[PDB]
């Protein structure tokens, strides 16, 4: 399942599931964000997951959504952004990945949604892994798998949030 | 495998480089199809793969694209939808169900693509098989490989569309 997100009843049920499969699969901490169509800020946004609450706080305080080079991209592409070196270009980028590090937040990656009514969001999910070699190594033999999971978690999750 | 359809320049090559990884997937026909974001017609829409010529035009001629199940399912999902005569229900639905199969197209799945900048579309594939239960044996053992090439080849194929010179 396949369905199991679909067939889930209510919220709750729903942000348990989509935190099960991602623990199931190995990532510890998932955060999904959705946003309506054509939203100006973030005062209608559905935001689901275990990421941390004093990050959750952190994040929203401190601007991170105009400095976080995952949410650009998932703006400009439907592939997958990986948490690495490269993504970081900026001192102010450089800030938030040590952060988010220091939050316990340091190997992941982002998954683009961009929903048939013109919604637009990212599944996050980082992995408590030990080093980068271990994370992309595990990170491999998954993403098939995710790449999947993303795209019922959105059809599933736009349903639930916005009707 | 993935990178190639990047590395490509021009329409000939995507179209035959995608046709390639789809057949190496067990699909021999394929159509990419695609629209810039809020279109009102076909009149702009990218259109390449290897269905047969007649069968484009008649389903031009027919106006299948609002008889068509498939269609009407991109337009509210991002979940690939099953070739059915169960996602028949109309006259003018079993009309299209019997000449698509006529045409050699009975088994696949059609990929609803929804790009960055609203670009809609659909990668449709079509399996041959001895019967259903044997398509979607087929179908099911590629899944996670075709939902990353259908995504590969939404961010690749809008660029080449409608983007690059
Ligand atoms: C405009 C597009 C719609 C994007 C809609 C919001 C998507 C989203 O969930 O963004 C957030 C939010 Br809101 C809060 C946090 Br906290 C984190 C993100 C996304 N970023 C990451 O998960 C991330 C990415 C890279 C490195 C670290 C982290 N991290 O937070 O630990
Ligand atoms: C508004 C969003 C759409 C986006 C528009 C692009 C989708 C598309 O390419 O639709 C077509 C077109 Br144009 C021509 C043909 Br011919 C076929 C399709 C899509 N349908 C199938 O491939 C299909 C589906 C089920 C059964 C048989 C077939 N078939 O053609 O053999």
């Amino acid at each position: 399942g396949f369905l199991e997100l679909e067939r889930s009843s209510g919220k709750l049920e729903w942000s348990a599931i989509l935190q099960k499969m991602a623990s199931d699969l190995g990532f510890s901490k998932i955060l999904f964000g959705l946003l309506p169509k054509d939203s100006q800020d973030y005062e209608n946004a559905f935001i689901v997951g275990n990421y941390p609450a004093a990050w959750r706080e952190h994040y929203d305080r401190a601007g991170y959504a105009r400095v976080d080079p995952t949410v650009s991209h998932c703006t400009q592409s439907v592939l997958p952004i990986f948490w690495e070196p490269s993504i970081y270009q900026t001192r102010k980028q450089h800030e938030f990945f040590e952060e988010a590090s220091a939050a316990g937040l340091v190997y992941g990656l982002t998954m683009p949604l961009h929903g048939a009514r013109g919604e637009l969001g990212a599944l996050s999910l980082s992995v408590e892994a030990e080093n980068r070699a271990e994370a992309n190594r595990f990170m491999e033999s998954v993403l098939p798998t995710l790449w999947m999971l993303k795209d019922y978690a959105l059809q599933s999750g736009a349903g639930l949030a916005f009707e």
